[PDB]
């Protein structure tokens, strides 16, 4: 009887506004909206005031902070910290699961080497966010992407472990479906190496990124749904994708597809 | 209806001879022994005699090699490689399951960094590997171990995929539980992901890496054990642990524990 929360970042759903696509949103009974990170504070307003009433809270924030926390610049590394904390104040305030965060893109150099006194140091930065995310009812969530976009973290199980190191309950992980297809032997293996440690879930198509069912056979979920049942998982399975057709006909054509392969988990 | 193929290494049973050790192997119905591969070219007839007429097959190899394939020395790297395919020829003539090896342990410096061209300059040397072991009837062994004793490759997942990369039937990987008691936040995620290429396991008391039981309640298996089940598993799981206790005792009960543990998954 686990239930399958289905989400969707801000720029999915068809509508020349919020309130339409959220009209669009609660007609197929997605219950979770995950907003971007950027001006998140400016935004606090305008959002809850969207969603009173409805049957959809928010979801995880995507990013939306400056520099990155590997940088070897203090200056950068500063900045990431000070604009997560900004955004995780205000994902707070909206209850969301918390601020995803992706730890170096490849482009993202000069730096610190991909060594163990490095990932010690991640964690350290890791567990203040996590400890200012927690005092403000948040998290913050690795995010690990596939080596077209970064090196440094691929794989969930790695990310669990970073948690599972860290031991702060404001720091997480998640897995992105589209990533997983290129670095995830097993998207099952990997959600249960997740486990108490996943906090979000992104889905698109597994070739072009696009929306669940627009590559065909490729877009086969199944597994990684049995690996989300068998660790309880109750937060969101979120879209982050493109889109190639008519969106008023493939964004639920998607969602009946994700269905209809969670009821086969 | 899935069976358990215990295995020891060479030093595991009690006895003053390889026959000695071997008898007792018998005794306990434990089917796999493994030999490290040091001068294994010159125990093929040594090993071969020992085990004719037994119920006694060799598992895998451990390791064995000079150099490591990770060294920015060329020779070093060649070393590596030509002490490799010695190994894998006596390997394939005793029937083994593969040749473990560690890409680079901490001390083994200097390293190619951890970057993903180092990744694919890995994949392309155990390309090679698999190419020859494969025509001499086995494989190559990926093996993660924990922080402690390497930085490199620390997860099944890890290993998983760099075997389903490398996509070659001489390539694959392992778990050992002693390494992934520290590295992996489920040892059934990590054998789901390990899957298909999963040759081989390493067993271990989870405290100080001793005979299976002597650490008390954290020598719990039965997670991977599940994993191992789900997988379809057919390959050993071999002892690789000190002993703190009366060998004569602390075997028999070790091997007892696994039993039933295998039961219970
Ligand atoms: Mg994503
Ligand atoms: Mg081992």
């Amino acid at each position: 009887d686990l239930e399958l929360k289905l989400s969707f970042q801000e720029g999915i759903a068809p509508g020349e506004s919020l309130n339409e696509k959220l009209d669009f949103m609660e007609k197929l009974g997605v219950v979770g909206f995950e907003p971007g990170g950027g001006g998140l504070a400016g935004r606090v307003n305008e959002i809850k005031q969207a969603l009173n009433g409805r049957n959809i809270k928010v979801s995880a924030i995507c990013a939306g902070f400056k520099g990155f926390i590997l940088s070897t610049d203090p200056a950068i590394r500063k900045e990431c910290m000070d604009t997560m904390k900004e955004i995780i104040a205000a994902a707070g305030e909206l209850g969301s699961t918390g601020v995803i965060i992706v730890p170096a893109f490849n482009g993202q150099v000069p730096a610190l080497p991909h060594t163990m006194e490095t990932r010690d140091f991640l964690c350290e930065q890791f567990n203040e966010m996590g400890t200012f995310a927690a005092q403000h009812g948040t998290s913050v969530i690795f995010e690990p992407l596939n080596r077209k976009e970064c090196f440094y973290l691929r794989q969930v199980a790695d990310a669990a472990s970073l948690c599972r190191d860290i031991n702060n309950p404001g720091v997480r992980c998640m897995g992105d479906f589209w990533h997983m297809t290129w670095e995830e032997t097993s998207d099952m293996g990997a959600f249960i190496s997740g486990g108490e440690y996943l906090q979000h879930v992104h889905v698109a198509s597994r070739k072009r990124r696009s929306m669940p069912g627009e590559d065909g056979d490729a877009d086969n979920y199944i597994n990684g749904f049995k690996g989300l049942k068998m660790i309880g998982y109750n937060n969101y399975v979120s879209f982050e994708c493109g889109c190639q057709g008519d969106r008023n006909v493939v964004v639920p054509a998607a969602v009946k597809l994700l269905r209809e392969q969670w009821e086969q988990a």
